[PDB]
């Protein structure tokens, strides 16, 4: 079927939107060349939608079939629980859309009465109907790039508040705990940074001769069809479920994630869906299930040698025994046939890479630096270029969610967020006297509110206490770091050294947690190095439950 039709009406912005970054007076301290840095807009919609909309081919074979029982087979051993309209509510994030049925995300957190009681009637309602569509908002995404020698927005397609927080009811223990049964060691957001280098380095030097490649999926959500996610379905039902928890996902699945109507921001009839909706809480695990199925099947079918996957939603990374170079090619293309059979064509054509540094997964690429000691430290790094787009960005207009905060988080380790993250933001923070500030950022796409204060107990803790020392890092990512700092006009390193010891001054000067900070977070600005000594603050906390499972347009706030 068609992944989408159009009825003719446009995908219209819900308020005045902004592609070009503020002549702000901060930001340009961070970067000087603004104009190359842009936000996507409801403007290139149409391009958009055309690259989106197609007719799509599916031809399913043993292979495919050999798997997905293997698959059901793991998913038999999962007891899934219902969440009370309690649970579900407090898993809303604060600023979600609001409902058009009078209440907003500030009230479901609250309990209040209109929106329990609006909450409990759509439940009611997901029980008792099993075939309405459900209608949906498509709006075009606003997202932040930097020129390429651009991008055209995504269209995010989501129900109505009351109906996300009964997909949590619902869905939220089985989206949060099947993935890692049925795929065990292969699905990616059960890892940290740290722990997804350990996998992917372990699985590499697993092999006698080790080779491997990324599969990027040619806009992998309007691929999925209706076929996949009544087998996505198939999966969940395999589970131990409460008798209402098992009409809720059926309905839902026939009502919702198989497609529906589609409406825009003034209410009108926009058209109708038949693929992936990128806001639904099943997207992630939904996508992560259904190419890992796919590229497992077709790994049999290309004849790959001990194929280990590695799959984060639409994203996979595959590493196998080599068969030799020709051998290797052919085996590669046949796998891309066998995808692309299973619909699941790909976008940027796949390439074998005998390097592990060389290979590129979830945007980014284990490397090596050394620590005090001397000692190779395995690290995951990725091209900086829309990291330091977006905090330009956020550093000129205020926004929600902080990805620079994120990014300091989970690349800690690297010398782009050391040299010019942490010295850039907290250097702002300091000058407005927000140290102290909590503030929101997103992992694996779950909202976590964060205080900057304690930065340098989180990364001791994902990452070791070589983050604050490593140094010597490798060719390749000296030369990527230095040509993104030239095609952006950010400051060359000897300004980030001298910004970094005077911040690390004042941060000491405060003393406590901000003497902290400065001591850990800047130790690479000095000469006279301080021995850093494991935090004690580190040894106590738990951040278990950030690596859990991926919830990228879930609407899930973990507190
Ligand atoms: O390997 C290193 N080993 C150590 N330092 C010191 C250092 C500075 C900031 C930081 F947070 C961590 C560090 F350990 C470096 C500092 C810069 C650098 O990279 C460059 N070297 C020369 C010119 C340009 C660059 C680059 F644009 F920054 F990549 C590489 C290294
Ligand atoms: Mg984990
Ligand atoms: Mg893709």
């Amino acid at each position: 079927s068609m992944s989408y039709t159009w009825t003719g009406a446009l995908i219209t912005p819900c308020a005045a939107e902004e592609s070009k970054l503020p002549i702000n007076p901060l930001s340009n301290s961070l970067l000087r060349h603004h104009n190359m840095v842009y936000a996507t807009t409801s403007r290139s919609a149409s391009l958009r939608q055309k690259k989106v909309t197609f007719d799509r081919l599916q031809v399913l074979d043993d292979h495919y079939r050999d798997v997905l029982k293997e698959m059901k087979a793991k998913a038999s051993t999962v007891k899934a629980k219902l969440l009370s309209i309690e649970e579900a509510c407090k898993l809303t994030p604060p600023h979600s859309a609001k409902s058009k049925f009078g209440y907003g995300a500030k009230d479901v957190r609250n309990l209040s009465s209109r929106a329990v009681n609006h909450i409990r009637s759509v439940w009611e309602d997901l029980l008792e109907d099993t075939e309405t569509p459900i209608d949906t908002t498509i709006m075009a995404k606003s997202e932040v790039f930097c020129v390429q020698p651009r991008k055209p927005a995504r269209l995010i397609v989501f129900p109505d508040l009351g109906v996300r927080v009964c997909e949590k009811m619902a869905l939220y223990d089985v989206v949060s705990t099947l993935p890692q049964a049925v795929m065990g060691s292969s699905y990616g957001f059960q890892y940290s940074p740290k722990q997804r280098v350990e996998f992917l380095v372990n699985t590499w030097k697993s092999k006698k001769c080790p080779m491997g490649f990324s599969y990027d999926t040619r806009c992998f959500d309007s691929t999925v069809t209706e076929s996949d996610i009544r087998v996505e379905e198939s999966i969940y039902q395999c589970c131990d479920l409460a008798p209402e928890a098992r009409q809720a996902i059926r309905s839902l699945t026939e009502r919702l994630y198989i497609g529906g109507p589609l409406t825009n921001s003034k209410g009108q009839n926009c058209g109708y869906r038949r693929c992936r909706a990128s806001g639904v809480l099943t997207t992630s695990c939904g996508n992560t299930l259904t190419c890992y199925l796919k590229a497992t099947a077709a790994c049999r079918a290309a004849k790959l040698q001990d194929c280990t996957m590695l799959v984060n939603g639409d994203d996979l990374v595959v590493i196998c025994e080599s068969a030799g170079t020709q051998e290797d090619a052919a085996a590669l293309r046949a796998f891309t046939e066998a995808m692309t059979r299973y619909s699941a064509p790909p976008g940027d054509p796949p390439q074998p890479e005998y390097d592990l540094e060389l290979i590129t997964s979830c945007s980014s690429n284990v490397s090596v630096a050394h620590d005090a000691s001397g000692k190779r430290v395995y690290y995951l790094t990725r091209d900086p270029t829309t990291p330091l787009a977006r905090a330009a960005w956020e550093t000129a207009r205020h926004t929600p969610i902080n990805s620079w905060l994120g990014n300091i988080i989970m690349y800690a380790p690297t010398l782009w967020a050391r040299m010019i993250l942490m010295t850039h933001f907290f250097s702002i923070l300091l000058a407005q006297e927000q140290l102290e500030k909590a503030l929101d950022c997103q992992i694996y796409g779950a909202c976590y509110s964060i205080e900057p204060l304690d930065l340098p107990q989180i990364i001791e803790r994902l990452h070791g206490l070589s983050a604050f020392t490593l140094h010597s890092y490798s060719p390749g990512e000296i030369n990527r770091v230095a040509s993104c700092l030239r095609k952006l006009g950010v400051p060359p390193l000897r300004t980030w050294r001298h910004r970094a010891r005077s911040v690390r001054a004042k941060l000491l000067s405060q003393g406590g947690r901000a003497a902290t900070c400065g001591r850990y977070l800047f130790n690479w600005a000095v000469r006279t190095k301080l021995k850093l000594t494991p935090i004690p603050a580190a040894s106590q906390l738990d951040l278990s439950g950030w690596f859990v499972a991926g919830y990228s347009g879930g609407d899930i706030y973990h507190s």
